[PDB]
């Protein structure tokens, strides 16, 4: 219900960003929410209303979420307990259950759901559906008494395929995939990925114009507090060895550097947990967050 | 491997199912799964098979499930006690929760699985997926006693259904559903494959029950029956209690637009398959369908 | 720039519009930019990125573009003879050859190349493009007296459209083209006729049952005689606003238009300042239409 | 009755079956019939139906047929006297108007009147019609074969159009050259062009003895060029034969992923080379 | 050849022509061609000519042939040749065997032929092509006592699926008038027949019937014309019709009454005698309709 | 309005026409109208005329012009001196302004009509219609070491939006194109003609590339006609002065054509009336069939 002095400020800024929007028109977009970046309805809803804002406006947004919070409350009321090993949780079967349960009927229904009341059409689904998101088991490893030590952490695993049939199929359609990070293997076996990973390779399978990785955190920092921009994979790995980047950051970069390099214009990792970081993200240019690109 | 004379029983089977696979090829049927026998073990795989070769023989089946086992356990574990009563489960805000995930993302996509697991292309949805399942706070009036979080659905979103089925999904739906102010409902899966079957207006709605079908005084199934009928048949009295529900919903899908409603015995082994890829209807058949 | 400040506005407010917005995605709105004023470059420009945001967002935008001084400009440059009768301009052949080469040869791509500036893909045609928009010799009588004769007077090359060649507007419609039409009409001979680009943009919108019909002005809004822009009226109030004197001059066939427009099939009319920033996407974010709003039931 | 104990075998075999079924399913499958496996009527039928089983399942066939029975009776009538040589039987003018006539307007369009008693829906079409099989005379030997010619093209936009607005193409094995005349092609060669041309998954070689087979009367599979090319030379491999094999080999060296030469007269006999992976006739894969 | 001048005779005279052509530029037309004179060579390829034209020109043409001057030649040569008489051919299971093949494999696949080598795409199709003409027995009574003609029949439907698909595609439709039974048995049919029964399936713009005569004739033997149905079924009373034109004219009443929008009864002797017909507004034979 | 004793013609003329129709039917060619050059009008109808008659048969024509006469009338009535360098014409940002509003506003509209007169659906374009025709700035130079020479807004084409035309071309209308293109920032251009008409047969991947010209043809130093040459012909013929002056250009924009997916490329004398529909509905060795390897 608008009046005429709010109008005169809609117009005036999607008019002074149509250019940074255009850069996106009838382009695809997968965004990675999520984590801890989650943690409050009012920002839960808010991004729901960016990415529908987007599609709005021409964009194709394709949505890859974490859990979170709810998968721990749940764990914890379940009284099991949760470890990750360099930005993996280690899945037990019990584990796999709830996280299997939590992230698809759960977070994934509510996302769709947020995106559904504000005007968009959504579609919860998961690694099961038409096997979406196939996936061998992931070898893990470790090390400086050397030769490679195989460590098993559970039922986690690594895309190895991503059905886009069913995504192009959905887009065309007018509808905004929403997607758990859970994967299916040859024996129909379950997987728990790390969203971002998967963001990823959903990202280089339908070879998007950008992959934004909302966060925790500004982006990706030195052990000195500072957001560091425009890495290549060199540069990344020193820092990995340096005890720099660690966690749940793993797998953020290695996302990023990979999704550009297959097929990818953009990759930018930011603080999702602000305000309309989303909206933000497109409808300007604004130098913040880590960036990596090849864009020629 | 499949031994040279194995084959050849393969083939004249098709070749004599050809004439029925002929009957309802490109034809919409809305399968209620659910049992509380037909989802244990040995019918799980029955039933993917029943569908799958439907969906390859060019048929379009739409599978509504139940929940059951996995929602009760759930809510033991948690230690939350929930009763019933008509049939549904009084359900407050913290249980529709545990019946909302463990229905959408455990059963749900489980049954997925299994269907893909022997060769389907299975996408599974719940009500809120594009509000698939648009409802309304349901009125139990019991000769109005509040039962929760219960609803029936008030319309379906056949734009989306018809699009998979044309790209060739088998869409496994959960009976969860949203109100207009996007709260969830948990709702009768038989309402909804009846409703769900209405709105496509499927060829057959098939409900998959634990009893032989509907039988009378001398308890032989009574097959052959039309809307009237069924309706004489309950005035006197001949369809109980438990029964009934179930018999006002596949009145509804005849009424509705469905044009052979059929309540089935889950409990035999590829049960789907013997009431379609053999024109016999063993059980207890609805409709309003000419014979000759 | 765009601060969070700022973003959290557009945010709440895009969102609450995205109704509005949504309502439209779909149809087409014929829009009659082309005026005195809004030939400023600046204004133009606006209203090129305007269209592009109304592409973007799901909406196919007609342009039909009047006006320019650069007409006048050249007939003088041309030394062509002017002649006047009852106040107008006789537009004989020499005239207008120069009018059909000026609107369509520099206008009308002017336009077009704004709108390509911004992202839009433009088409910049006239009626004699397949023919457009067909027409006959418009017949004019000198002012008189009621009690007196009527008088036929030959002000030229003047016409009213007789027909549009929809097909073509659909093809480019459907093709994500924006038509910008120049207010040029062909005759059974292949003559040239120059029409009323408010004329020109309610047929256009006729012919395509659109939506909306806009007709930018530079008044916004049609005034009472005391200050106040008129909304929602109906031929009732229109008949007795223009019998008692508050609707006249240019303001005249303009209601003509929305009234016609509207009873052939346009859902709505809107007569807005075409001079206000962003002023036809403000129409679209609000059913709260700044200026007048002719629905002939809504 | 599909009874209990004869359903749960119907299931978990019906089942087994669909992974093989799946290798075909987008894909063309050119199914060569005819010859002497056409004999009689009722078998024949059976093979009709089995065609519009491949069509329910969503296979794509696109049948080729020869003669022998029709051709051979009607030949006599008219007092010609058909004679062959290397599995070619040499045509001249009024034997060329004759084969083009009942291979056209009999054998073929009788075959197409029985896939649609069983449900699904051919055309019969020769060489002739958009001018499907373009040809020029063989070379061989000189040898005054008469009107037998070569396989010069496919239109396979032809056949393109109809398979995928659902229609069966029963194609007689005519041939059209530059001027218009026409030519008898074996209706191995035509099937194994058109497979070719068609890059279809398989092509199906039904005859009437099961699979190429040594002077022992050993059935082989697997063969490569240089050893079949000794199988001829050798006089192992004749008559008939001599085409069958060729088109075979040519449309792997050129396309198809396989050729099998089976026994038409089994019934079902094209099912359970689909439905199964046999091992049984002559298959040519390629290595 | 149409050296210096002609070039600006044909500029002149193709573009009057133009108009008429684009009446019909979008539209289907159902030739019947099949019959006696008309078996000229030279005289047939013109036909193929002008029907890859009418096809370039913008207009799909679908071809109905009859014609059997080619058979009696083949029963002949098989000694097996009987009588008929009566507008039908009396055909005992032995001359069907012999109709359905050099109709549907020789005299049909020659059409294809042509059209083919004129820059066409042709395909012969026969009833039985996707039970492409459904149909029955007859029932022929004595002028009632039934005589014998079955293996003829009455055609009961026609596949437009089929005939869309392959207008669609930019191919010609070459048609032999056999008809096949619900369960499987030819009949042969009457070409006219046919045709006009193909013309109301596709709700086509014209059915043209290629006859031997000018047109329908009157008393004075002056061609008519432009006249409508209720006004033929008049002049059928006067008697003035007879012969194999009695159901030709039948066969367009119907036409018409069943949807399509004109019949044309036209001398096909004449050269591009059909092209006449759509170039010239009026109609150049004997026009019928009734809009 | 018809005849019928000349119903007969018209089917007797296009019976035997239909071998070499039916070459085309279904191809696109580019037609530059040009030997336009007293403009005449029996001259101009008669060509709006073979272009509609090439699409009633089934060809798809689509026209580029030039307007060389047209912009000098106008300039000369502002009092504007007129340049050409090397053929090409100085546009300084004054001239830019006429020379586009002539040929997009008054002689490409012009042609519309009259196709659409004569049955056509004609669609005026210039490059800035959906950036129809991409360009950039043309650099001259001279040999009094080369030195630059401003010409002005003279560019070349950088890239054709095919999209457009073959929608255009779908919907069964002709498109007229003016010869001036966009840069990337929106300048416009003024570019040869020939040029454009060369590019977008390219572009298209036109069956034929017809340019009319006044002459006859490609011509010998003794004035015969040489036609389908070899890229290695043309060379020797423009090394010993057989080849000059405009034609020049006109041939290079030939070969490029042919070297570039264009099938046939022919001059043709297009003062001849039909000339258009002789090189079609007949077949002669009038004009300079340039063909490469064909
Ligand atoms: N170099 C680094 N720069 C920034 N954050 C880092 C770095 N190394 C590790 N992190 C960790 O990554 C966290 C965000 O990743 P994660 O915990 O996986 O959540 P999510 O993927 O759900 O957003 C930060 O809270 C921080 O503790
Ligand atoms: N009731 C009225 N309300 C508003 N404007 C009116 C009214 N009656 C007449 N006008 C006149 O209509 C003019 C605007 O339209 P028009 O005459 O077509 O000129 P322009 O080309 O500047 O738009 C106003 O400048 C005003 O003088
Ligand atoms: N080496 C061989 N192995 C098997 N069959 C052979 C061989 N050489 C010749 N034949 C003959 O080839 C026949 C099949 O080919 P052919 O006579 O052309 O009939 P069809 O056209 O029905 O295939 C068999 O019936 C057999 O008599
Ligand atoms: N009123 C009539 N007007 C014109 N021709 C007629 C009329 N009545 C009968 N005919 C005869 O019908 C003939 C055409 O029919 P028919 O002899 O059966 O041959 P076909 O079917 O081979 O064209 C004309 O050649 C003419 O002799
Ligand atoms: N070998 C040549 N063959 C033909 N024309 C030539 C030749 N050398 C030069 N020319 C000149 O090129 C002219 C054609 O090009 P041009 O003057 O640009 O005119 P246009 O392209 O407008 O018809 C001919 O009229 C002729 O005067
Ligand atoms: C394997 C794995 O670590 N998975 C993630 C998936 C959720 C996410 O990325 O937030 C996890 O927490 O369990
Ligand atoms: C309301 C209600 O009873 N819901 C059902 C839905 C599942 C079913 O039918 O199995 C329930 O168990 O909770
Ligand atoms: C040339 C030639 O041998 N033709 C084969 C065609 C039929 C077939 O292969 O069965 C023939 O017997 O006449
Ligand atoms: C029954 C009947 O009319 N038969 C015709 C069919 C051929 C035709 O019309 O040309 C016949 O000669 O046998
Ligand atoms: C640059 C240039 O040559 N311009 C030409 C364009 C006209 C044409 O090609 O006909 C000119 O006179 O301005
Ligand atoms: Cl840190
Ligand atoms: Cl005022
Ligand atoms: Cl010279
Ligand atoms: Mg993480
Ligand atoms: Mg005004
Ligand atoms: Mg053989
Ligand atoms: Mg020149």
């Amino acid at each position: 219900t608008l009046s005429r002095d709010d109008a005169a400020q809609v117009a005036k800024v999607l008019s002074e960003a149509l250019p940074y929007i255009r850069r996106f028109v009838g382009k695809t977009l997968v965004i990675k929410y999520g984590g801890n970046a989650m943690e409050s309805e009012e920002l839960k809803a808010g991004f729901a209303r960016d990415v529908v804002l987007m599609k709005a406006v021409g964009i194709n947004p394709v949505v890859v979420h974490g859990g979170g919070p709810q998968i721990g409350d749940l764990l914890k009321r379940l009284s099991i307990e949760s470890h990750f090993i360099d930005g993996m949780r280690v899945t037990d079967a019990a584990t796999m259950d709830v996280v299997e349960m939590v992230l698809g009927g759960q977070v994934n229904k509510d996302i769709v759901n947020l995106i559904n009341r504000h005007g968009g059409s959504a579609i919860g689904l998961t690694g099961k559906d038409a096997e979406l998101i196939r996936a061998k088991k992931l070898t893990v490893t470790r090390q400086e008494m050397t030769k490679p030590e195989i460590i098993d952490i559970g039922h986690v695993g690594e895309v190895t395929g991503v059905n886009v049939g069913l995504l192009n199929m959905l887009v065309k359609g007018d509808f905004i995939p929403v997607i758990a990070p859970i994967g299916v293997g040859s024996n129909g076996e379950s997987y728990n990925i790390n969203a971002d990973l998967v963001a990823g390779k959903v990202a280089e399978a339908l070879k998007a114009e950008k992959l934004m990785l909302l966060t925790n955190i500004a982006g990706l920092m030195d052990k000195q507090g500072q957001v560091l921009t425009g890495l290549s994979t060199e540069q990344v790995n020193e820092l990995i060895a340096d005890g720099t980047i660690y966690g749940g950051m793993l797998p953020k970069i290695r996302c990023a550097l990979e999704a550009v390099q297959g097929g990818v214009t953009s990759a930018h990792i930011i603080d999702g947990r602000v305000p309309n970081a989303v909206l933000l993200e497109i409808f300007t240019d604004s130098g913040v967050g880590t960036l990596i690109s090849n864009r020629k």
